[PDB]
């Protein structure tokens, strides 16, 4: 057994007031029996219907991104804002922003620790992409990912710290990954936490599985021993996300 | 005659529940006699609020920056989401967002094509540097920057466009931006509009002034030939906003 899992929703870049208010209100609906937190990552525009509409004792919000502190940044939302709105949960280093949005590791390190010292719960995502597992670079540049983030942060900082494992080799790409691939990752990662923060910190550190996560696959993903939960991606937006929380019992 | 002037705040990366909620009743409680349009640009986060708490005649809302299209973009705002959400107005090209976030010329060119496409009215940015004025090359990079922007679009998209010649040579540099150099940057710019696109098109655009407004300097910049409002930064987080829409009478 382990410690609490998450079921965390990665709308991305969608919705509608309409589809993403009657999601909201099917996650309402759901009687969850068991210990998780469920996490809504909705775009900045929509945090508000969200915040106001998800009235779920399991379910908080999160923001899919910002900028350490506010400022003359136009069409950027920084920390203190999000604070100031009353979201606490945050997702960093998703693999997008660093392929797109310029995010390396230390750009992602520091958004995580200022994110930590704001007092935010962070999601902060690492993993590789098919490229690099088929060249035998995972633990590479994995290990890299979170050692970059890790050097940021102190110890007490890790009661604030999520970790999701992004399997970008195993979205659209061919490849579907299965719960040992998954649990190869995650003990790759929570050996290294051991390693280098402590056992302890490691015991208590969610590492959620962010590959591609569906109503399907998500339970014997959920079991596997190191596997903490879930970061979700388009199945989020489905009813179907309602089994992937029910997978994490 | 001056075609219609807009009086824009562009908020940045700033603003609490409280401080812009306070900051929107002063403007709902502003009496304007005049034909202009206030445009409020507020970050994702506050656009509800915004919306639902501003609701004066001479105001509508806009983003401050968005992506052409919705989908796998962990962090951004579309501008589909935005037409949802029931925003129609948007600040693209910022120099932030040029200087900071990827946005070169072609970025910002496709997002103004875009974001006409889909309807917005839009406030598309140039303007040159501080060491850009001082290398003499103030009409290579302003006429480049529009350039780019005028060859993604067709005449009858030139009823969304509005320009805003951010003079960021002039903000916080020492350099003092008078009002003879605001017109005859707006100058170069209609001059170009009128022998580019056509003097039709360019009788009828607002070329707005975005390098340092204040309540003070701002009736003297509006009265300028070729000056149709402002893009204010700092000021539009405070009272003299409302001088600042005054001062387009």
């Amino acid at each position: 057994s382990k410690p609490q899992p998450i079921a965390a929703a990665n709308w991305k870049c969608n919705g509608s007031q309409q589809s993403l208010s009657e999601l909201i209100d099917l996650f309402n609906s759901t009687s969850i029996n068991h210990d998780v937190q469920c996490v809504v990552a909705s775009t900045f525009v929509h945090l508000a219907m969200t915040k106001e509409r998800l009235s779920h004792p399991k379910f908080v919000i999160a923001a899919q991104n910002a900028i350490a502190k506010s400022g003359a940044f136009t069409g950027e939302v920084s920390l203190p804002i999000l604070k100031d709105f009353g979201v606490n949960w945050i997702v960093l280093g998703h693999s997008e922003r660093r392929a797109y949005y310029g995010e390396t590791n230390e750009i992602v390190a520091d958004k995580v620790a200022a994110a930590v010292a704001s007092g935010f719960m962070v999601i902060a995502c690492i993993g590789e992409t098919l490229q690099e597992r088929e060249s035998g670079r995972t633990a590479v540049v994995v290990l890299t990912q979170i050692a970059a983030i890790a050097k940021k942060l102190k110890k007490a900082d890790w009661a604030k710290v999520v970790i999701a494992y992004e399997a970008v080799w195993a979205i659209g790409t061919g490849k579907v990954a299965t719960p040992q691939q998954a649990q190869e990752a995650h003990a790759l990662i929570r050996s290294w936490v051991s390693s280098k923060i402590g056992a302890d910190v490691a015991g208590e550190l969610r590492i959620l599985y962010g590959g591609s996560v569906n109503g399907k696959n998500a339970r014997t993903l959920y079991q596997q021993r190191d596997v903490n939960g879930f970061l979700v991606g388009g199945a989020s937006l489905k009813p179907e996300f309602v089994d992937i929380i029910k997978a994490t019992q």
